[PDB]
């Protein structure tokens, strides 16, 4: 079997993409945040407490015919922006882009933080990070993806993002018309959970090519690319009146500032982003301090290669025994 779904930004700056998801019987459709940095496929539903919903679309259990109550089993996650969510769960069928899962876990909310409420385009998470970070409790939970694996044409699944622009999530065969030049494999370690790797340097603007191993997380779910301090003081640098304002909370820069591009190591190929994908505009409205888009990693413990730097490429999660990322130009 093969899925493919188009994935749509939820506001002019790619702040997140969702992508249409099926729930049960007849289909309740919720668009979702496919996050690659978790393990949780949870909704907004019926159960979630009335004053936490505003706007978002729930899934209802009661008016599915293949919903069941996975009984005893609870959940409860915090994310990396400090956000948090739990609930209880159901087993329901979920069919993404065409490719369906049976006896999936469908994680409902019963509370969720402010964060998710104040964003009425999201309906929920569903993640694709390792099975093993899953939080259902007492019997852990597997993803969409492990689930969905054995009846795969191929076990993988790849993401490809728009910048300011619709893109696609793809299960189960790799779109050798999406891409171009050739796909470099890199290996991945899943002993935090995560699709960890190691690129192999930078480069900034036309500037020469630094190697040097940074070791991060391939994260769909986190906006920016957080690198080491060393590495995102270099860049802005290269950016006349950049600064780093602990009052905002990262970088910022003049909005009349043309940024350089970033250029990161996979194995022997490059993957360039362009300075254009680094703006994230004013920082309030009217504000002509814009917020930047290469954040500093000091203080989180992880590099994270967010939607910033995984929109420049075609990127394939394989997950076979052995699981590898793949990076293509595009
Ligand atoms: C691991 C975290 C820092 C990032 C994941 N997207 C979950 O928030």
């Amino acid at each position: 079997s093969t899925g493919s779904a188009t994935t749509t930004p939820i506001d002019s700056l790619d702040d997140a993409y969702i992508t249409p998801v099926q729930i049960g019987t007849p289909a309740q459709t919720l668009n979702l945040d496919f996050d690659t940095g978790s393990s949780d496929l949870w909704v907004f539903s019926s159960e979630t407490t009335a004053s936490e919903v505003d706007g978002q679309t729930i899934y209802t259990p009661s008016k599915s015919t293949t919903a069941k109550l996975l009984s005893g089993a609870t959940w409860s996650i915090s994310y990396g922006d400090g956000s948090s969510s739990s609930g209880d769960v159901y087993t329901d069928t979920v069919s993404v882009g065409g490719l369906t899962v049976t006896g999936q876990a469908v994680e409902s909310a019963k509370k969720v933080s402010s964060s998710f409420t104040e964003d009425s385009t999201i309906d929920g998470l569903l993640g694709l990070a390792f099975s093993t970070l899953n939080t259902v409790s007492p019997t852990q939970q597997k993803t969409f993806f492990d689930n969905a694996k054995a009846s795969l044409d191929s076990p993988v699944f790849t993401a490809d993002l728009g910048y300011h622009a619709p893109g696609t999530y793809n299960f189960g065969f790799i779109d050798t018309t999406a891409y171009t030049g050739s796909i470099t494999y890199t290996a991945v370690s899943t002993k935090q959970g995560f699709w960890e790797w190691t690129s192999t340097g930078y480069a900034v603007g036309s500037g020469t090519f630094k190697s040097t191993s940074i070791d991060g997380i391939a994260d769909t779910g986190t906006t920016l690319l957080y690198l080491p301090a060393t590495v995102v003081s270099a860049y802005w640098a290269q950016v006349s009146g950049a600064k780093s304002s602990s009052s905002v909370g990262g970088y910022v820069f003049p909005c009349s500032a043309t940024l350089p591009s970033f250029t990161f190591g996979v194995g022997s190929a490059r993957i360039v982003i362009p300075g254009d994908y680094i703006d994230f505009g004013p920082i309030s409205t009217g504000s002509s301090s814009c917020f930047g888009g290469i954040q500093s990693s000091a203080g989180i413990g992880i590099n994270i290669f967010g939607d910033v730097a995984l929109k420049a490429a075609f990127v394939v999660f394989n997950g076979a025994t052995t699981p590898t990322l793949g990076f293509a130009s595009k």
